[PDB]
């Protein structure tokens, strides 16, 4: 009940700290400035949205408001949109790091800052489209009551939220990853090798960070839907998966400030 609104609100508060020092770094120092750390502010944009409107979205469909059928989706479907850009934006540092460690040589040629900023605008005009689609059509709308199990089809979040849209991403950035750490082995001019291994952990901590946060949610929602028959999963349970999700937010900012000395120093100069 209020356990849940403070701790709410306080990873919110952490999120948007944390990722608004982030963009704040990065920006600030030209060293930062690569094309990963594009991606890198993308998904801390899409975990400052998380951070602003997520959650408090959150706590609204907790308290059960009642609104339009479209304003409900929209408040219910937000956090798919920011779930899947990070999804996206994850997938675009994996691909990234497998283009510097595999062909070091030709990274500068085939990836470049603007090549980056329009993936990172494909991505976040489809990841749109992909969270907003109960909201044009896949409803079960029939002021309707706000429930997230009412409003969004389970089905919708079962299959194409989760086998389509998350595993399936999921799945490629596994394999990106155990190919980028095939051929750093494979490749061993030392430090400058080393430092890309430290630089793929690194993204490689935060990919599996968001895997270990979101996977309950979307297995606990498996269970509902695939097992009508068995008692619905506890409320108390529910909550704690979706604060679980939502700390996915927090994470990251602490795992740059802990590896990369560079984030470390930019934030001391911040700070
Ligand atoms: C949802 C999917 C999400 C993404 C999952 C990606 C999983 C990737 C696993 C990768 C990983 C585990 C550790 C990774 C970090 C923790 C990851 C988990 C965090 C959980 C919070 C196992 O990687 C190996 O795992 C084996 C199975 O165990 C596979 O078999 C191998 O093919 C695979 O490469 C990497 O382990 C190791 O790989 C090697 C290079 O190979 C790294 O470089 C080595 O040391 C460098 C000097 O330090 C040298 O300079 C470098 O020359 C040398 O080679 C190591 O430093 C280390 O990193
Ligand atoms: N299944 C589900 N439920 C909820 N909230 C409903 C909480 C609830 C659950 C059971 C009940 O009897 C009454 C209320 N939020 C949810 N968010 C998500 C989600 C976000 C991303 C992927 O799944 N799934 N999800």
């Amino acid at each position: 009940s209020s356990v849940y609104i403070t701790v709410e609100l306080a990873i919110a508060v952490l999120a948007i700290l944390g990722n608004v020092l982030v963009c704040w770094a990065v920006w600030l120092n030209s060293n930062l400035q690569n094309v990963t750390n594009y991606f890198v502010v993308s998904l801390a944009a899409a975990d400052i949205l998380v951070g602003v409107l997520a959650i408090p979205f959150a706590i609204t469909i907790s308290t059960g408001f009642c609104a339009a059928c479209h304003g409900c989706l929209f408040i219910a479907c937000f956090v798919l949109v920011l779930a899947q850009s990070s999804i996206f934006s994850l997938l675009a540092i994996a691909i990234d790091r497998y283009i510097a460690i595999a062909i070091p040589l030709r990274y500068n040629g085939l990836v470049t800052g603007t090549r980056a900023a329009g993936i990172i605008a494909i991505c976040w005009v489809l990841s749109f489209a992909i969270g907003l689609t109960p909201m044009l059509g896949w409803n079960n709308c029939g002021q309707v009551a706000c429930l997230f199990e009412d409003v969004v089809p389970m089905n919708y979040m079962v299959y194409f939220n989760f086998f389509a849209c998350v595993l399936v991403p999921l799945l490629l950035m596994l394999g990106v990853y155990l190919r980028i750490f095939a051929a750093a082995r494979r490749q061993l001019a030392r430090s400058t090798l080393q430092k890309e291994v430290h630089a793929a952990k690194s993204a490689a901590i935060i990919a599996g960070l968001f895997a270990l946060c979101w996977l309950p949610l979307h297995i606990i929602n498996c269970f509902t839907f695939f097992c009508p028959d068995c008692s619905h999963a506890p409320l108390w349970l529910m909550y704690l998966a979706i604060v679980l999700a939502h700390t996915n937010s927090v994470v990251n900012p602490f795992i740059y400030a802990y590896r990369i000395r560079e984030f470390r120093q930019t934030f001391r100069k911040i700070i």
